[PDB]
């Protein structure tokens, strides 16, 4: 069997940056207490996991990446109480401790045990637990879940509904629960409101999803990407407008298109030009512009404080405001009951050797979400 | 009787910028319809003039500045319906049209009549009521209380209690309803939270007071003036900082002060620094930062998103987000039902005719609010 001992697996391992992954042996070394290790059943590839490889997001290397998923429990430390073996969990890249200021703190979610912030590469004890030719191998987001089994922090896992579909439910790991909560729970949109969405990758449009959900009377879609249009439609996209076909500034067209500015802006790309433009967009006295989109690494922004005088609301965060352990639950719940769908997200689904062609679908405007079966 | 004749009084206008007021003899037109001729019984200093005496606010010049006020209605021009002269009023520097999007929409307060944003000088119809030397003389955010008479349309006055002390009331035109509003309705400050002000003018210290009655469990009260911290103490502040003290910056003495930093911040100011600081000391995800002070003409920040993308808010807003012509009189009222004193804040009483006097006060930190007296 393999509870307690070293598992040898394929993963895939990213040794440099704008190089291919490689999936590779590497051993995984059993549970410490507190810990669970996992078999990946599905994987979602998120702009996040590209961000690390085109040079954007730094983290240490070599690493194995993937975050967004669902899978088995095939063995847990000791300690853990959460988790049993057998147990379909879906895995968090923010953890929820229970026990920091922020996670006491009903309205916050960014817990302090987490690896986003300034990234170690490891995980909350400070060690790693992948091995791939005698060299250690560090953690993404204390949850690696590029590989067929890896090793996470009990708080930093979810225990989900025993009947799951763990090849949809993959997606509520990162990219619906944030998109989505990012509207529902991040700027709270409000029924009747007029909302612009930027960026329609599978966290853009859970975002649309969401403004839908809560009762937007519009969702503008913006996107360079025209064939991103008829699924944002699709899920709740009064309109669809593409930056290229304007002679002037996508945020004037948009304040001259909706008396003055959007409610409600989202950004969810992570470039600095769209950052800006998402902030001019909205009403000047009553918008709110939600960060959702990463940053490039060490970039800035100049804004004039006058922008901010006037009324608007400019916030970010991370997970839709979900505070991980006890929200994704509930949100795979609600995904049984029916309320959304996550198949107009999925739109290819490859066997997990073939992961680089699934992320050269995402570089080529090809896929929202592409699911990695192992 | 005075109406519908040109009222000749004095005023005082600024000519130049970084030039002393000249107290002159200037002929205030009668009101035109929805207009509102007031004699002015009190004055307040408020920062905002400050600014466009030194250069930092840019407005047409010449111009009679002041808006924080008491006064009593000496005529009201036709169709005026709210206001009956004889009746004691306050004007507003930003106006509540009643019918505008953001007048409509019951979170907004920055009334697009407004005169803040790209200021023209000029009255809602785009005319000034008052001449000197065979000259216009402009208007200051559509009230220029800085003359013995001065015309202001209807939706930018309200009528307060007939048994108010315009003396001491006057605050809450300006000064009072921004920084306690700041704290209670834009920040929305919650029980047992930490916040921190920087600066303690009229402004900031309202803000303390709004802290306190919000129920912040500490306030930090932040000023390179010494000076302010017994009035600070006084009303609300469980510690004062003075920047100048340390080695190390503000916000890292903050953040290490209250466990990763404070629940709420206000930048009372008007510094760029300053709202760096402001946004840098509130914890990344959790914290509210909301900015009150104005920003010099023209000068940008330099931020990074990731400061927003953790989890905190950034906001600014005008009015402590008070609608003005609603939220004013029920102030009045509440100061009227015994809720608060503005004593501590008014510092110096002088005759109108010692404005220059006045503005020097305030230019060394020997006055908190001077009330100027007709
Ligand atoms: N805040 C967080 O919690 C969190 C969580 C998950 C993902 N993210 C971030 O969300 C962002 C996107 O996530 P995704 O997985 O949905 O990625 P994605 O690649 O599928 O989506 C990016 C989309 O933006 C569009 N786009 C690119 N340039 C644009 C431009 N100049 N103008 C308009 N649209 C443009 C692209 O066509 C693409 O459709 C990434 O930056 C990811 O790092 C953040
Ligand atoms: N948003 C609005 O609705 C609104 C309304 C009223 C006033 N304001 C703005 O509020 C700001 C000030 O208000 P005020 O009327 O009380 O003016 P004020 O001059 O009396 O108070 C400002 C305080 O800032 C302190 N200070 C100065 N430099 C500092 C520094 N470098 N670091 C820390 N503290 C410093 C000064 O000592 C003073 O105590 C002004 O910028 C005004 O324009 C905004
Ligand atoms: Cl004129
Ligand atoms: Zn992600
Ligand atoms: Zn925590
Ligand atoms: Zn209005
Ligand atoms: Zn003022």
């Amino acid at each position: 069997s393999t509870a307690g001992k070293v598992i040898k697996c394929k993963a895939a391992v990213l040794w440099e940056v704008k190089k291919p992954f490689s999936i590779e042996d590497v051993e995984v070394a059993p549970p410490k207490a507190y810990e669970v290790r996992i078999k990946m059943v599905a994987v979602g590839i998120c702009g996040t996991d590209d961000h690390v490889v085109s040079g954007n997001l730094v983290t240490p290397l070599p690493v194995i990446l993937g975050h967004e998923a669902a899978g088995i429990v095939e063995s847990v430390g000791e300690g853990v109480t959460t988790v049993k073996p057998g147990d379909k969990v879906i895995p968090l890249f923010t953890p929820q401790c229970g026990k920091c200021r922020v996670c006491k703190n009903p309205e916050s979610n960014y817990c302090l045990k987490n690896d986003l912030g300034n990234p170690r590469g490891t995980l909350q004890d400070g060690t790693r637990r992948f091995t791939c030719r005698g060299k250690p191998i560090h953690h993404f987001l204390g949850t690696s879940t590029f590989s067929q089994y890896t090793v996470v922090d009990e708080n930093a896992v979810a225990k989900i509904d025993a009947a799951s579909p763990l090849e949809k439910v993959c997606l509520i790991g990162c990219g619906f629960s944030t998109g989505y909560g990012s509207a529902v729970n991040v700027a709270k949109v409000t029924p009747g409101s007029t909302c612009a969405v930027f960026g329609l990758g599978g966290v853009g449009l859970s975002a649309v999803m969401g403004c839908k959900a809560a009762g937007a009377a519009r969702i503008i879609a913006v996107d360079i990407n025209k064939d991103k249009f008829a699924k944002a439609k699709e899920l709740g996209a009064t309109e669809c407008i593409n930056p290229q076909d304007y002679k002037k500034p996508i945020q004037e067209v948009l304040k001259e298109m909706t008396d003055g500015g959007v409610d409600f802006s989202f950004e969810v790309i992570g470039r600095l030009d769209t950052m800006m433009a998402s902030l001019l967009c909205c009403h000047e006295a009553c918008g709110t512009s939600v960060i959702v989109g990463v940053p490039p690494a060490s970039q800035n922004l100049s804004i004039n404080p006058m922008l901010l005088l006037t009324g608007r609301t400019w916030k970010g965060a991370v997970y839709g405001g979900f505070k991980s352990k006890e929200g994704i639950p509930k949100l795979v719940a609600d995904f049984m009951a029916k309320k959304f769908s996550l198949d107009a997200l999925i739109t290819h689904v490859l066997p997990f050797e073939k992961i680089n062609e699934g992320f050269d679908l995402l570089h080529s405007g090809k896929s929202i979400r592409t699911v990695l079966t192992f």
